[PDB]
């Protein structure tokens, strides 16, 4: 029914799934942004072409075509069946508005189930391509982050009572190459290029009139083609026209006001702010150097991945309380560490 | 409904379901590439047939053959079936385009699933024979590669505060044998090979005038042969056919996009490349030698298999990130193996 | 739907699934071409079943007989039901073919059913009598095994730094008894005979005019012996009879091509050859003697056994690295026995 | 659909899973044969039942009248659900072959159902009577042999670097009582009775004239008794009733081979052979007596449960390889047990 098909698809996780390995255990893999335009973009016309099709909303066959009442039932089932088949025949059928309408009528959940799979194509690119190895690099980001945390508490406890920038650098090597980037780009351009034909088609499919679903149907080829009992022809009408007219011009809207989130989110540098190894630089094990700004390089992928997924990392949230605290700058940072006491 | 299809097929984990056993653990088994041309070929076809009979699209019965107005409902449905079952029955009817074309338009479900089934076949005769040894060598080779790399940093760790190369002798031994590689490539060869003849198939099918759908039938075999009040012939057309041809040409265009990706799989020498190994050719335990390239051998799709799932080892993680370190060349190798103390 | 069908009986682990009890832990249990062939010979009767009769390709009802335009469709109903239940009752209809096509076109379903059962049978007699004595005899032969060569490693430390052959007189005793082989030979012979037996079915069943689906049904027995406004007899016809004969020669093309299988499978020393237990002759702790070969005992069928379900033992994998690298014959193999430190 | 069924009833896990319950882990409480039995007698009249009804084998209605022209498809709806009520009602119809005919033509389902329910209430009656005394018996003795062959080694390890009987005692005194044996026997005696019964309902129903589906019916009681227009009689025909006997014929070869197993199953004493108890008397500390056969008492039917359920346990595989290591004699019994130091 309609509420089971919300419930599939937007008040349950549609796509919104974790990775199911052990491998990537806590980590998103995907910006928070990203996964809503990509959750929104594929479950979408899913979700119109169930609604389409429900069963209250559906009167019932897809299209009927008054064949005279001397007719049988049967008769009348071929002659709807045959036009339905018939959209495609150009001879067979001949509509104002032309054929075009009437294969878009008979084919709209096909063409949004294309855009929805072409949507997800790059998604599933990130995830099967690029995903493995930033998850990789960011989990050994985390490894070394805790474990320069331990040992600068560790060095504090001692003091009451190698240090050699490994992390730093291979983030420096990471500032030159660009193949994550450039991957990201790509598919944020791809699914932007898909939404725009998205939208230009469904525009098109709503700009039409509302009586080319009607078309005049011939069922005269054949033995039937000289028969005189059968009509020339027939006056045929495409339902659920409408209301696919209104779905597309729903998804329309949602694609549209989606697309600024795509270009957003493909200009990257801008989003690469709110430092979040600046609150690192106060270790003394840690150096103080962020050098992450201003690049169309995978250094500002990271950056982002970083501030996505970060929060799970105990030493960053007690680093990020510390410098909270130091606003107000009543205590001392070194001796916050030690009271804090949050090797684990 | 489409969209449950297409939950099931492009949205789920339809045939991406690792190994359900202890014995592979994390190991893939089966290139990435490998694995997206299974599914694809695989589940398209089956996509398609859900599809085309989809509660929307379809209209109703898949044939109807317009019996006179006098004939009753039940015998209306005779005819349609008798048509249905006689499309094999040369005798029975006279179409112009023949009887192959009614054949194919019957049973394109089945052609779809016989190409799908000979799809999957290659790949399960991989899975079944070739993939329990290649995993075994695989995890040796992974347990070899991390208790050098333990060793090595404990000779380091001892420095500053056997040794025979057991891996890279079965390596060698391996660029000898060829059976694994040979069983590859026969599978990717099969693989296009039905590829191809399923593109021929799909090819004459949407080759069709689109009116072979229309085919005369005659009910008049045993008593009903002389009987006079049943019409010496009906119009019976085959449903859905439309359908089958704009699907069938999806298939084509899908299978001969991915046909160069089964030729570049094939071609496996070309893309044994990025040498894995030649990371560890730095750790003092480790003989700096890799010898793995320019050979239609076993030893060249090993060297895939570890690109496609070497990044779950902690210690190649490791040597990696020191050679991007490297890069630079501000540091030292010992020294930041030393300080990165990733044993385990 | 057709779809569906696949997916549960080609594409998932259909008769595939591995022992559910503790008691067999990793342990298969069957031979890969013996599990092949019974899934195979198992599940393409059952696929055909479900696909003769799926939504898309079955027209409707099973059989329509034509009754006159006169008769209401409860009447048709009566008449074809009636013709339905007399194919078998001989007097009620006439047909050239006969009645045992007309038996056969009915219970064909029946027939497929009966033949997958009749092939399950021997295997799961095999489960359930001879398999938990082979599993208990295979995991002793194993713990031996690990055992010996644990000793082996550890007296190798020792220099470096009982002893009797229980396994391989044990074995030896096996050579004697043939209960096991004997079993195992007659469930392979008795899945030929169903094969064949099956093979010679379906060549009747497709050898068919294709026309004595078609039979003369009469509706005179009773009170309506004498009736007047019924007709003496009524043309029916058999539906998806076509799509049976179609399905039964490609059952029988799949059978006659696993028949050489089964005959390979039942000529089972020849199969018994690459001695696994000849890598574990260079263990000191274990005696220089393969003695398992040209035999029809329960010795070859263990042979087998072990060279199917061997890959998972840690101490047969390192013992065929060590043979494979002493192909080159570098270095020496209980230096290499001794570096490898594998016990566990 | 047919396959579906075959699935749950033969190829799946239909009567054959273990206890759910940690009481009885790895313990059958049940013989091989026995459980054959009951899963055959069970589920082979339910699959039949299941078939007789499938989609595709079953016309439509269960039955059929043909009501003259002039009724409506209501009043041919009412005229056939009267009769299918009416063959019950003597007097309502008069058909050769009788009413007891009618009556196991519509009601064989229920007649298989029943024969079905009664076949598992003896195993059930097992399961919850007696089944739980064996088990905690068969676990009492499992113990005692694994402590006495523990024991038994420790003396040897310690030689070469209470002493009671109790489970001898226990089998002793299990050799006087009978009612767990007397329960087991009438539990058989009672299957074989039930199955007995069932091939004479079976071969009754086969013999039928296979004419006796047809009767004539008559809706003349109450207001219609004097009615004009409506026929003083119909033409009824119970459908399904061949396939019935078909099914009936089936389910009786079956259970006369199965009858065969019974008696077998019922002759505990001549099964009661291949002593288990023979291995234990090596061991120093078990005394040098098996006392266990040739009775009518619990003591053969606890030989059989450990011959079945015995495998699982390490001491009996370990002396069971010594003795069969023994018919070479080339070694010494205790020495083997002490080389193979098995204790757990
Ligand atoms: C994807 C969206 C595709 C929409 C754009 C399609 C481009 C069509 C251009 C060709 C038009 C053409 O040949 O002219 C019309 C016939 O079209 C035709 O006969 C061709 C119709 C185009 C195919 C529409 C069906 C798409 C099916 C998508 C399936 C996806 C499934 C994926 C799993 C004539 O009629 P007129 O009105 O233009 O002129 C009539 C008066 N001159
Ligand atoms: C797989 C794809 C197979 C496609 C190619 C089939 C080759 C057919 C060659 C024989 C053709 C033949 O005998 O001639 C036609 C009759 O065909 C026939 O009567 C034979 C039709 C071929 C069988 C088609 C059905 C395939 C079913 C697949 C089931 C798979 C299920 C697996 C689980 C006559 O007619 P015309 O038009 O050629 O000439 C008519 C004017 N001379
Ligand atoms: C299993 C495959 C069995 C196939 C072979 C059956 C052997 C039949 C031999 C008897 C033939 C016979 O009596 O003659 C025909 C009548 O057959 C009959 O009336 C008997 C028909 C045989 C039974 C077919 C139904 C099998 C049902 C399988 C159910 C399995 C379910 C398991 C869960 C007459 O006709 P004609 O054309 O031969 O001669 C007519 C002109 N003289
Ligand atoms: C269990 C299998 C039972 C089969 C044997 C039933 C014994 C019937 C003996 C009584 C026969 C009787 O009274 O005579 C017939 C009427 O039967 C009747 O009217 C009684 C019919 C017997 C009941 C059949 C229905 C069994 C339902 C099982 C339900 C199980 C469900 C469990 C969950 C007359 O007709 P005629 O042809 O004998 O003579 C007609 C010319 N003198
Ligand atoms: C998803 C992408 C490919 C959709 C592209 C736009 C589609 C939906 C529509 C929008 C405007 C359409 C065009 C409008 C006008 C004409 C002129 C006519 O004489 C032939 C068809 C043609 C040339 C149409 C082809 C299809 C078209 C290009
Ligand atoms: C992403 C944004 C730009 C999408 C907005 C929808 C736009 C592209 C839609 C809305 C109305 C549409 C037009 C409606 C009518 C016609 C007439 C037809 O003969 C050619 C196409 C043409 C000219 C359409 C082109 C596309 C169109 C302009
Ligand atoms: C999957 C593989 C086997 C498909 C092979 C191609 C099939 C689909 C088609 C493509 C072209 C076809 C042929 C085209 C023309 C003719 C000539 C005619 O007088 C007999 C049939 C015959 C000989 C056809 C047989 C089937 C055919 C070979
Ligand atoms: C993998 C690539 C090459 C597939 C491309 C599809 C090709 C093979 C298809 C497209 C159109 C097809 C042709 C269309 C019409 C006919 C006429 C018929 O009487 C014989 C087959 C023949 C001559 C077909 C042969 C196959 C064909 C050429
Ligand atoms: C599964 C096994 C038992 C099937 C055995 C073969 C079956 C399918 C067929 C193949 C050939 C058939 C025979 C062919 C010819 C005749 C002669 C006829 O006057 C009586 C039936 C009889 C004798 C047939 C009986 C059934 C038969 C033996
Ligand atoms: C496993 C292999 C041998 C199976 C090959 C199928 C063979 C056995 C099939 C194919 C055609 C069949 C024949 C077709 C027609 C007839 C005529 C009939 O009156 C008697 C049976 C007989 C003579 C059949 C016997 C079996 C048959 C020869
Ligand atoms: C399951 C058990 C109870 C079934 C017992 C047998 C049943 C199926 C059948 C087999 C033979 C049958 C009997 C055959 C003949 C007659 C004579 C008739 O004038 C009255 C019914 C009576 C007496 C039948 C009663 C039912 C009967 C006993
Ligand atoms: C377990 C074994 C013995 C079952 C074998 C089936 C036997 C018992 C069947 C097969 C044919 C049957 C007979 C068929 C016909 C009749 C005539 C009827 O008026 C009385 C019952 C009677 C006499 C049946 C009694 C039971 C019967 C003999
Ligand atoms: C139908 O009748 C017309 C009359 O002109 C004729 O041309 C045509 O061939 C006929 N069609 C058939 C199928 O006979
Ligand atoms: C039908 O009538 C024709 C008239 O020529 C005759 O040849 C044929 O045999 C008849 N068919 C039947 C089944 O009687
Ligand atoms: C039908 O009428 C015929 C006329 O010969 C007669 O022999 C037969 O008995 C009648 N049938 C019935 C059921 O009365
Ligand atoms: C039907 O009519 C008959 C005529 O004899 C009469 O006996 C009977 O009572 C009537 N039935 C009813 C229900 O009035």
């Amino acid at each position: 029914a309609i509420a089971q098909l919300a419930t599939e698809y937007v008040f349950s996780d549609f796509l919104l799934k974790e990775p199911t390995e052990p491998k990537f255990k806590g980590l998103r893999l995907e910006l928070a942004v990203d996964k809503m335009v990509t959750c929104i973009a594929v479950g979408l016309p899913l979700l119109l072409i169930s609604l389409a099709f429900a069963q209250e909303i559906s009167i019932g066959t897809q299209i009927s075509c008054f064949s005279p009442s001397s007719f049988s039932w049967r008769q009348a089932a071929f002659v709807d069946s045959y036009c339905w088949a018939a959209v495609q025949q150009k001879n067979s059928l001949q509509s104002e508005s032309g054929n075009l309408p009437l294969w878009l009528h008979k084919f709209f959940p096909y063409i949004l189930l294309l855009f929805a799979i072409l949507l997800y194509l790059p998604p599933l690119f990130w995830r099967f391509a690029a995903a493995p190895h930033i998850c990789s690099d960011l989990k050994f980001i985390m490894e070394e982050l805790d474990k320069v945390y331990n040992r600068a508490i560790k060095a504090a406890k001692s003091a009451r009572d190698f240090k050699y920038p490994i992390v730093e650098q291979y983030l420096k090597t990471k500032k030159n190459s660009n193949n994550l980037i450039i991957k990201y780009i790509s598919c944020r351009l791809l699914t932007l290029i898909i939404i725009l034909l998205a939208c230009i088609y469904l525009g098109y499919y709503f700009s039409l009139s509302s009586l080319s679903d009607e078309f005049v149907c011939s069922i005269k080829s054949g033995i039937l083609r000289n028969d005189s009992t059968v009509p020339d022809q027939f006056q045929c009408k495409l339902i659920a026209v409408g209301i696919f007219q209104l779905l597309s011009v729903i998804n329309l809207v949602v694609y549209v006001l989606l697309a600024p989130v795509v270009v957003y989110t493909l200009f990257v540098p801008f989003r690469q702010k709110t430092d979040v190894l600046k609150v690192y630089e106060i270790l003394p094990t840690f150096d103080v150097l962020h050098f992450k700004s201003e690049g169309y390089n995978d250094l500002s992928l990271y950056n982002l991945f970083l501030e996505e997924n970060i929060s799970e990392v105990k030493s960053y949230k007690c680093l990020k309380v510390l410098e909270n605290i130091k606003s107000s700058g009543q205590g001392i940072d070194p001796m916050l560490l030690l009271t804090n006491l949050g090797m684990i």
